[PDB]
């Protein structure tokens, strides 16, 4: 039963030196699961999903394809973080889609296209009451990547509860968010994610669907690595899916111990589901 | 004349909110140009061009081919990092040809690949020595990219002045430190750099050969951005060759103007070499 599956999570849980949030919700049913929920945990790239909810939601609002094209500018592309954009054009200064930009800001984590998207839509207060009103409590979206990157703690304004995410993936899932091409797009986007091979999908069987989307921070002079993050809707093998998120915080594990914590517990909530 | 050259590069720099570290050093003739080189610049991914020395002399006199293989784990390659090796092998745990590593290292400044190679050749100090026993002075080579990472100040301990850079590129160019072969090898791969396009590349005739080396280090709470960098060897249309480096280091301005910085200051070395 779920309370055991939760003992497991929590005994599992104590020989690691980290703050672990964990939340699972079934999609088509009522399976519900929390563990350490009440924290709040630093998303890092995690909200990247949710900026792109928000600007898919004011691309269709104001009937403007996902085809049409930004200039991108060379100053666009920061040179100081990760973006594959960047290595792939690096004179910059050129028009992009919003589909490829988003594709790269979701699957491959892009930090540039993260903030150019952010300049897009309006700005993270636009991001964060767009989530707000959606109905989800427990998200605070207020820093950019590169605000983010000018300081340690800003990191931690950038935060959630794990059932709050859980909740907006479910909502997501079930099409109560976007428009029907919109959501194809973005789940399609979520599947085709690259990063974080070894986390949710870690020890799940070869070919399990996971639409997904990662974070990790730093680590800081005290041997703490603030976030190594995982979000998710899984397909079970009767096609049924749950939404499932991980938050290893504040973490004196090494990076390979950090992301097993994600692959574990997710691997024994699929057990316990499958059954 | 190099005094005024040297004039119109310091009237250059009255208004710019940065300090601003130049060499020159010709490489078949006398000529030189230093410019605030007396300080000591924060070199950040610059000392990718060192560490690869040191590696490629390693290889040449221990008899290992540049195609031999290291594995590389998944946790050699951080996501928390500039890293195009990452975003190409996001599962990692494979076999990587030291040749395949130093290109992705040098020319696409990977902060992955520069911290397997420090760990293949010995260690930062192993190539601060390196360096060194060269007969150049005033290069301090400490920490590794993941050092660097963790704490703002730990990049100026890899520090050097401008004309301990351009002493050793002379080294390097006039063959005085590798094999026949690494040489070709590194100067091919300083050639096929892609980052930092408009940095000494900025502003010189299309088609200009620049082998040279980029570096940036973020920005902080106060707007400073420690450093921006580019070094290199680039040829004449008389085929001659000269050395530069410039070194934009805390900087309150915006990163198209610390670039801007090292284009017109080369575009004003180059003017005075060709005529
Ligand atoms: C996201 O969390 N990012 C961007 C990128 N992707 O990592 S992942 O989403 O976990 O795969 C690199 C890590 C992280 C950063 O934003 N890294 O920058 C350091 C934080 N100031
Ligand atoms: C090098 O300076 N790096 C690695 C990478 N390449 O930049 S570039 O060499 O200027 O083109 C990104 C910037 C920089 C970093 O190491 N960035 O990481 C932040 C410093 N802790
Ligand atoms: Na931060
Ligand atoms: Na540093």
């Amino acid at each position: 039963g779920t309370d055991s599956l939760k003992n497991s999570i929590e005994k599992y849980l104590k020989d690691k030196k980290a703050k672990v949030g964990v939340a699972v919700l079934g999609i088509e049913d009522n399976f519900k699961l929390n563990v350490n929920e009440k924290h709040h945990y630093p998303m890092q790239s995690t909200y990247k999903f949710h900026l792109a909810l928000a600007v898919l939601d004011k691309l269709d609002k104001e009937n403007i394809s996902v085809d049409k094209k930004l200039f991108v500018k060379k100053s666009d592309l920061q040179p100081n973080t990760w973006s594959p954009l960047k290595d792939k054009y690096p004179n910059g200064n050129l028009e992009l889609s919003f589909s490829e930009i988003i594709k790269s800001t979701v699957s491959h984590s892009d930090n540039n296209g993260c903030d150019i998207l952010f300049r897009f839509v309006g700005g993270t207060n636009k991001v964060h009451n767009f989530i707000s009103k959606l109905g989800v409590k427990n998200i605070s979206i207020k820093a950019t990547e590169e605000e983010m990157h000018k300081a340690w703690n800003v990191q931690y304004t950038n935060w959630t509860t794990p059932d709050a995410t859980v909740q907006l993936l479910k909502k997501f899932y079930k099409n109560e968010i976007l428009s029907k091409n919109s959501y194809d797009f973005l789940l399609n986007t979520m599947i085709e994610t690259t990063t974080g091979p070894k986390r949710l999908k870690g020890l799940l069987p070869d070919g399990t669907v996971v639409a997904h989307k990662t974070g990790s921070s730093d680590t800081n002079n005290k041997g703490i690595t603030a976030a190594t993050n995982d979000i998710g809707i899984i397909t079970l093998p009767n096609g049924k899916h749950f939404a499932i998120a991980v938050y290893v915080s504040d973490s004196s594990e090494k990076s390979d111990v950090n992301e097993k914590i994600i692959a574990e517990i997710c691997k024994s909530v699929w057990d316990y589901l499958v059954k």
